[PDB]
């Protein structure tokens, strides 16, 4: 059955944040070891993908897994009641046509409860992560987030390139180009403000700026996003959680390909 | 002749918030005891109710009675020019083809003056309020606001069920249902936070979200919301003014009914 | 050449949002004594007119002025990259077929480029300012604000009548009509809050409150705002910088003339 209890309905929501927009079905798994979701767009060039462990609940209990599907948009219409700081708990049995969400607030008093209904999709969890990535880079995400938002006003396209010690955002549309240049350093006065740079092999790879756009929503879960790229793969974007992870794999436009 | 002055134009602002939207024209009467409003809706499912005492007041002299309809939207328009610090002044001859609002600022200096054209209405009070309910509750208006909000994504129609010691919204749609439930309960910490009921019947009415939302705006006008609930007639939402209230009367839904 | 280093890219990214939405086309030119820059819009009622001295900036070199044009919806879209902290250097040949913006931070870190592309613009400024005005008046330009957003909901047109120790704005339409009168006083208590008027002859011009609603923008750039009116030209409404100024120049509606 699915049981589990957020501390503050406000960590769900932001989750949820990450997914909407560019995902309509997403499709949740609880087990032992904590709850996993997946979604993927129409086009199927992005791919979200949650992770949150046991010790992220005030309470989790599973006996035995349960996955439901469910619509986005529905959930987040339901997203608004949580205060951020009522209490969340998902609960569902072991073979349910919906799911419950029950906000509580300390006392006794406002007791939240809906009951969403689930859409039966397929279950088909992808395992697309590569071991190894041509490189790999972290960085404040209010930056990337900058980052993305600047260039995004100039093109549809956004290039990365990354060679020694150099990360280059480039955008080139019709009324010019735009490029960000940033450079790797450690800042001790506070290090969650570094920016790193492990390269194997320069990589150079073009993204559809709206995806990129949907992706940066995760700044709101971590203060600092990992972003990992290889032309062999859709490019890894990563937002750590207090045991967990949101991850956006992003395929590279072939030429045309978002 | 009319002759009113709001120590600080905000009250009157917000009041006419009240109204906003949700109808188009109302009828204003002063006289010796103070102003009254009243303006309902088109489909005739809400009247707006409100009464203003001479001791809400800075300055009011009334030595014949002034009854004049006007649109509420134009009204509106011209409702944001009060610094909410200004002085506002409501002033009509006895006659009035127009209804004059004069807002000054402390110091001779700012004189902002304007003169609405009034429309004719057939003067006709409405006088449904009840003397007993079969239930009466009050609760701050920001928890009756969230209530409200939450539900309202959920369907077009929210009930509210009353039972001994137990108040039950609920909504149900097409992505699902949600409830809340809240309990009475006296918090001497500070009973503006308290939740009252007084039962005299049990009660179960259905009314349109469209227009509980409409009336959630009062909470701006008052801490605490008042709600006397029948099954024999509109459901009133009542907002405490100093010397005064807005009231919110709603017809249940008869089945498809607002 | 153009090298012109603004110490906090805000002040320019201010200075264009008041170019911004009432003009399309503006034609710059940098020289020995600065950066000069004009907009007229299609209906030639309005000219936005700026002019930025040597001391403005940080750094300023220029041995060979540059004229170039631009649409102003392509260069505000790429003024929002300033952080408003960041440092600006606009950058440019002496035959120029691009503008290049420079935003650095303090640290090496990150520094965004962008290379947008010019338009040709027959060079033909005006020079339409007159020797003495009929009247002249200065105040805060917020409270300006006001006044104007007050009276454009009243009417698409809002005249200004100026008689000795008088200014008195008004606004005649369909709702209604409303006035602000306003009289000159030097409070002593901070001066940036005084009303002046120098009266040389009275004035009474009208001017459609479209145009008055995009001049207000200019507060963000100064305190105060001068006025100046004329039977004879149009009205100059100017905001001074640190070494500079961004005047507005507005035809006077002839009957129907914005
Ligand atoms: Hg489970
Ligand atoms: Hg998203
Ligand atoms: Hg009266
Ligand atoms: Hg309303
Ligand atoms: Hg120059
Ligand atoms: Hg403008």
């Amino acid at each position: 059955m699915l049981e589990a209890k957020f501390e503050e309905a406000s960590l769900f929501k932001r989750i949820i944040d990450g997914f909407k927009d560019c995902v309509q079905l997403v499709n949740f798994q609880c087990k032992e070891d904590g709850i996993i979701a997946q979604a993927v767009d129409d086009s199927r060039v992005l791919l979200v993908s949650l992770e949150i462990g046991v010790e992220a609940f005030q309470e989790y209990r599973c006996d035995h897994p349960v996955t439901l599907g469910m619509d986005l948009t529905s959930l987040s219409k339901i997203l608004r009641c949580g205060n951020n700081t009522d209490t969340l708990t998902l609960i569902a049995d072991n073979t349910p046509d919906s799911i419950i969400l029950l906000f509580e607030d300390t006392k006794k008093d406002r007791i939240a409860e809906y009951s969403l209904k689930l859409m039966d999709i397929d279950a088909d969890f992808l395992k697309i992560e590569e071991l190894q990535y041509d490189s790999t880079l972290s960085l404040p995400s209010s930056e990337f987030s900058k980052i993305v938002r600047d260039l995004s006003q100039l093109s549809d396209s956004i290039n990365i390139m990354i060679t020694k010690e150099t990360i280059k955002f480039v955008a080139d549309g019709d009324i010019g180009s735009g490029s960000v240049i940033i450079k790797p350093f450690v800042d001790m006065e506070h290090p969650e403000t570094s920016i790193k740079l492990e390269m194997d092999q320069p990589v150079d790879l073009t993204f559809g700026a709206k995806y990129l756009l949907d992706i940066i929503k995760g700044s709101s879960l971590s203060d600092r996003v990992g972003i990992r790229l290889s032309s062999e793969a859709p490019a890894l974007f990563q937002f750590d959680l207090k045991s967990g992870f949101l991850q956006f794999f992003l395929a590279p436009k072939f030429n045309d390909e978002e």
